[PDB]
């Protein structure tokens, strides 16, 4: 659960709601300076208040670590005492929020979209005078449960008087209401309002756009991350600590690309995941460190790739975020047991393109062409202003893969490797879904960075990417 997570709240509440209703070690996250997010944490009978920063790459805690999601952050400190702090701050007790606003089902103020887009099991919440009506489907027909709220408590009309809707649903959930009859009033799933006809986007951008929605449904995607806790066991190996740009954000062990090439201790690992939506998947990665670029062309060269996408410079704000893997322009160089030659560079206005001639040293049967597409104009914080810098950048890269036959994943790689990696990826596979079955296809925005997440923890970090990935592909429909 991430009921921790407080969406409406201001640090005067924050600092109410722990005093009067915490302990010594109650804890809670919310929304701020807009993007940013704060732990307000109650130790001897005081309220501290934590920063979190996230520009586009992690979650950025002071005095603590980098991370990829707020559920891996809270999981790893109420796991792991004594890492936030000179004296140390633990977080014991989650304070948990009754809001409803970032819940699936939860519709406020709202029969239609239940018969149209609705099946069996389908079900949403909606505001009746202070009171709420559960719209069930089943099959086929609309059953409407209301739900009374009385003295701060929630019920259906006898039996247990819940502290807050989503306890009244997870219980009706596992407990099913039976009609007299016999109807079984069954809620499977919340009813999909975010699936939009891709010839729709314009419209859906300007609903989003109102007074804003795109938050809304941003922080009901953020709410569904507690559900992607994998583990990222082989990451945290002793012998793999140092091959960790950020040591706290780690490949899922079930999607990790595993290395093969076997030097003979741990010669299997790299921060690296594949991502399936091989000619039509990518890996997301991290940018290489001085002690990783041999396992990175090791990755490259066993998955077949010929395509990378680097969407970092070398460096931003003085800070290394990707060593430079490749050798320079007309150059040759061996990293291990791979070679690499460079053997020509374009540069377009914001772009560089690097032909790279990669091969296995001792066997030249081995070489094929990688192309490296560098993205060089992306701003240090926040997104591009306009996406069709971007989109021509994957228009290109999209028709090189295409070009190559049997190519194998599509490399994407920023500096931690989830925020500009993941926001490049989820464009490329729903402009894919437009190019496939055209502008009268279905796309879901959500659920397809949902599905990408489950791959590589936190893909798509800011509300502000989420909002770029919405313009990208309104922009591509708009140029069709
Ligand atoms: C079914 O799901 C799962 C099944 C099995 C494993 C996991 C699992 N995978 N990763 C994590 N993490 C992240 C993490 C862990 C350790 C370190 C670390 O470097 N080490 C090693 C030396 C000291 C320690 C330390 O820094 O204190 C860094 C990170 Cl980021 C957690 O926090 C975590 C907390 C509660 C439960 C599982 C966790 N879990 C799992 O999710
Ligand atoms: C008004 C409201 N409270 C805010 C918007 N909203 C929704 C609904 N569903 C998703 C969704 C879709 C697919 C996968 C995943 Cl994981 C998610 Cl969470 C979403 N992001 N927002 C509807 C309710």
């Amino acid at each position: 659960s991430r009921r921790w997570f407080h969406p409406n709240i201001t640090g005067v509440e924050a600092e109410n709601l722990l005093l009067t209703r915490g302990v010594d070690g109650s804890f809670l996250a919310r929304p701020s300076n807009p993007g940013d997010f704060t732990l307000s944490v109650r130790r001897n009978g005081a309220v501290t208040h934590i920063k979190i920063q996230n520009t586009g790459d992690y979650y950025d805690l002071y005095g603590g670590e980098k991370f990829a999601t707020l559920a891996e952050l809270v999981q790893y400190y109420m796991e792991h005492h004594g890492q936030l702090k000179g004296d140390v701050i633990e977080l014991k007790y989650p304070l948990n929020c009754a809001d409803p606003t970032s819940e699936r089902w939860f519709h406020g103020h709202l029969e239609k979209l239940l018969t149209e887009k609705g099946k069996h099991g389908s079900f949403l919440v909606r505001e009746s005078p202070g009171d709420f009506v559960l719209s069930v489907r089943t099959g086929s027909k609309v059953t409407h449960v209301m739900i009374r709220c009385q003295e701060l408590k929630y019920d259906v009309g006898g039996g247990e008087r819940f502290d807050s809707l989503t306890d009244l649903v997870e219980h009706y959930k596992k407990n099913p209401m039976v009609e007299t009859l016999g109807t079984v009033l069954q809620l499977k799933q919340p009813l999909n309002t975010t699936r939009i006809n891709a010839a729709e986007i314009e419209s859906r951008v300007r609903e989003l756009s109102k007074l804003q929605g795109f938050w809304e449904e941003f922080e009901t995607l953020q709410q569904q991350e507690c559900k992607l806790l994998y583990s990222r066991k082989e990451g945290q190996r002793q012998e793999n600590k140092n091959k960790n740009r950020y040591k706290n954000i780690l490949p899922f062990d079930h999607t990790r690309v595993v290395l093969h090439d076997g030097d003979p201790p741990v010669s299997d690992y790299i921060n690296a995941n594949i991502i399936m939506p091989p000619k039509k998947s990518y890996i997301a990665t991290q940018g290489c460190l001085q002690n990783t670029v041999n396992d990175f062309w090791r990755m490259v060269f066993q998955e077949n790739s010929r395509v990378i996408v680097m969407t970092t410079k070398e460096v931003e704000r003085g800070k290394s975020k990707c060593v430079k893997y490749w050798p320079d322009e007309y150059a040759l160089k061996e990293y291990g047991v791979m070679r690499v030659r460079n053997v020509k560079e374009s540069a377009a206005h914001d772009y560089t393109l690097r032909e790279l001639k990669l091969s296995k040293v001792g066997q030249g049967n081995t070489e094929r062409t990688v192309w490296q597409y560098h993205f060089r104009t992306w701003p240090d914080h926040g997104v591009p202003s306009d996406p069709g810098g971007v989109l021509d950048f994957l228009e290109e890269v999209h028709h090189k893969q295409e070009s190559i036959m049997d190519a194998g994943p599509v490399v994407v790689h920023c500096s931690a490797g989830i925020g500009r990696t993941g926001t490049f990826i989820v464009i490329d596979i729903l402009i894919d879904i437009i190019r496939e079955k055209g502008v009268d296809c279905d796309i879901d925005v959500p659920k397809t960075i949902q599905m990408v997440r489950s791959q590589r923890s936190g893909m798509v970090q800011t509300e502000a990417q989420y909002r770029f990935i919405y313009m990208a592909v309104q922009h591509y429909i708009e140029t069709l």
